[PDB]
């Protein structure tokens, strides 16, 4: 089928996937973009634990319902995009391959198929709080059971079954402390996830068998900057599935160029990026107001905060990768937090990257001529500090306007022009990549970035209500906290209800510890964070507190609805293929993993237009199907055709496509009408419409 749009979908059971197909259908989306759908741990809710590459998920009704559902969708006209997780697998014991070395260490044929540190005696496993152990089977096989996770025993350890103590002496591997360092690359920081060398050509072939044996459309490639060589991966991949789309998930920067021209694109952060920065206004008086709530520099921060990532989170990994390249760990730990880009690409016979290397540091640079392998080696963690330190620390502190606080954000931008983000567009005609909105890994939901961007529109109001606010409610959370969770409040309001209270209440803690201020991950601030959900408590049962907040939230959610409307115009009419994340159809609030993987619902799309679909919220849902459908029916042309800006005055952001297409949205909520040449239809309204066109609460996209 061809590619136009994508339905993202968390894990679901393939036979309800099938049965939803006439909905998809009518929705107007060309391919369904599908979780990981390989054998993971008993009970992952994501599929991006991968135990064995052979299996298709059991849990998920196994490989002969995904080819029911592969065949199914093909006979309805929709197309399958297959997320796959080529850079780790899980520990678990279900994973056989792991297994086999953990029990015959060197000697497996699978030792080369991870990531392991070799310079190691013993494989390095940190898992203990002490030394409670003992023995459990799986299918008449004896295991090392240390509560309930499993590792197996070698020939000489099974003499010892009665004495565990010396069962693990004779082990290949090595159960250590929970806080130590292991010996093997992880993803990221995450112990249970380990590193596969695809590198390899044997363990390519050998980890792709299966899952590119199906007659899916495309696949879209989970952390390819986690690869040793991820352009050489991705030829191999080309040369195996044909004509098959390749997409990445990778995140660029601004003004950066994804390296690879012979693949399809990336998932979209960029377009995610470039688009929401259209939204904001009144960047002075914003910048004005944090000042007073908290006044620190960006670069600064970022810079001690990438240190401390790599000092906390992977210290061992790149001490041993900086003794490799006979550059000392302090050195390197700077250089590292000195790149602007998640990281280089260098390879034996590709220094393009060498410049980016050597305006960070001469001895680093000089250091990877020397040594190439080792610095390709530090290359697979460059991304990890990068994400660690940003996404997961800085984009938890930093909270100007948490609308930009996002993956694939830069925030030294606040604002881009409309021209600024039609240069964007049209470098990008005749591009496959992604249009992306939300994501299962984004921070906050499009919807909740539109109404917290919307604030900033009225920021006199706005800083009137959080003083009037902190006068009521008294709360004795820094200011810096309390800033971010009014914010919050604001952009993912559903309701003074329980069910939202605990939704916000489990997302603010995950904040906290997210940003290290006052808690985290391992130690635990259980008053400070007691303070927090107790200032939630007093917020849905203070009754000053609410009517204030709903006289200002009425006003958001209005402001908020036009501005995500406008977004998905702008997403289904520009160049690229129209991403939408489950649900999304319609207004949805959704906060960070794991709120935003809370189930999808399918209600009844819209049939025609009604002037009540926007007050009802129904308006979403019909505006992406009449889209849709339009780009549907107009074949390639939303690929290809001419992309033609408008000269629009500030707060509208407008173009053409080729002859046949005028788009008009508002980015600000404000009042606006545009002259227009000649007699269009309003896709939308279904009207015929002429000469001077108001810009109302909807998108204005024309067909001549």
């Amino acid at each position: 089928m061809k590619l136009l749009s994508t339905y993202r979908l968390q894990p679901m059971k393939f036979s309800e996937i099938r049965n939803r197909l006439d909905y998809f259908v009518e929705l107007g989306v060309t391919h369904l973009y599908l979780s990981p759908v390989l054998k993971a741990r008993p009970g992952s809710t994501h599929g991006y634990d991968v135990v064995d590459y052979n299996t298709i998920n059991d849990e998920l009704g196994g490989e002969e319902e995904y080819i029911r559902l592969i065949d199914e969708a093909k006979s309805k006209g929709l197309g399958i995009i297959q997320d796959i997780v080529p850079n780790h697998m899980a520990v678990h014991h279900t994973n056989w391959r792991l297994m086999d070395v953990l029990k015959k260490g060197r000697h497996s044929r699978y030792y080369n198929y991870f990531d392991f540190y070799e310079e190691e005696e013993k494989i390095r496993i940190p898992i203990l709080g002490d030394r409670n152990f003992k023995i459990t089977y799986v299918n008449d096989e004896p295991y090392l059971d240390y509560y309930g996770n499993l590792f197996p025993i070698n020939d000489e350890g099974r003499n010892y079954l009665n004495d565990i103590e010396k069962l693990l002496k004779v082990q290949y591997y090595e159960l250590v402390d929970w806080r130590d360092y292991p010996s093997y690359r992880r993803f990221f920081a995450v112990n249970e996830l380990i590193a596969v060398r695809q590198e390899l050509e044997w363990v390519f072939e050998d980890s792709h068998s299966k899952i590119l044996s199906f007659e899916v459309d495309g696949y879209r490639i989970d952390h390819i900057d986690g690869l040793f060589k991820p352009e050489e991966y991705l030829r191999r991949l080309k040369n195996k599935i044909g004509n098959k789309h390749i997409f990445v998930e990778k995140i660029l920067s601004i003004g950066e160029k994804l390296r690879w021209d012979f693949i399809d694109g990336t998932t979209g952060y960029d377009f995610l990026n470039y688009s929401n920065l259209l939204f904001t206004d009144n960047e002075d008086k914003m910048t004005e107001i944090y000042k007073n709530i908290l006044d620190i520099d960006l670069d600064e921060l970022v810079k001690e905060t990438k240190k401390k990532i790599i000092d906390t989170l992977f210290k061992h990994d790149i001490e041993r990768i900086s003794m490799m390249l006979g550059v000392n760990y302090e050195e390197i730990k700077e250089f590292l937090s000195c790149l602007k880009v998640y990281r280089t690409y260098i390879t034996e016979n590709d220094f393009r990257d060498e410049e980016i290397i050597r305006n960070c540091s001469q001895k680093v640079y000089e250091s990877m001529k020397k040594n190439v392998t080792a610095f390709m080696k530090l290359q697979q963690y460059m991304p990890a500090v990068f994400a660690k330190a940003y996404e997961d620390t800085v984009l938890f502190i930093y909270n100007r306007l948490i609308s930009l606080n996002e993956v694939g954000s830069d925030l030294h931008y606040y604002s881009i022009s409309c021209d600024k983000f039609h240069e964007f567009n049209l470098k990008r005609v005749g591009t496959l990549s992604f249009n992306a909105t939300s994501t299962h890994d984004t921070k906050f939901s499009e919807d909740v970035r539109m109404r917290i961007s919307a604030i900033s529109e009225i920021p006199d109001e706005w800083a009137k209500k959080v003083n009037e606010w902190h006068n009521i409610l008294n709360p004795n959370i820094d200011k810096n906290d309390e800033y971010r969770l009014y914010q919050t409040i604001v952009g993912s309001f559903d309701g003074f209800n329980n069910e939202y209270k605990e939704r916000l209440k489990a997302h603010m803690i995950k904040a906290l510890r997210e940003a290290k201020v006052h808690t985290d991950w391992v130690n635990v601030n259980t008053e400070y964070e007691k303070k927090m959900t107790y200032l939630i408590d007093k917020m849905f049962n203070n009754e000053k507190f609410m009517e204030s907040f709903l006289e200002f939230e009425s006003k958001i959610d209005k402001m908020g609805k036009v501005k995500s409307l406008s977004l998905v115009a702008l997403k289904i009419t520009s160049p690229g293929v129209a991403d939408f994340y489950q649900g999304l159809e319609n207004f949805r609030y959704l906060l960070t993993d794991p709120d935003n993987r809370r189930p999808v619902v399918f209600s009844e799309l819209p049939k025609r237009y009604e002037e009540g679909l926007f007050n009802n919220g129904r308006i979403k849902a019909y505006v992406t199907k009449v889209l849709l459908n339009l780009r549907k029916s107009m074949k390639d042309f939303f690929i290809n055709s001419e992309y033609k800006p408008l000269k629009l005055q500030k707060g509208l952001c407008g173009f053409m496509r080729g002859d046949k297409v005028l788009v008009i949205v508002k980015t600000l909520n404000r009042d606006y009408d545009i002259e227009i040449d000649g007699e269009y239809t309003d896709v939308i309204t279904d009207e015929t419409v002429r000469g001077r066109v108001k810009v109302d609460k909807l998108p204005l996209i024309l067909v001549k």
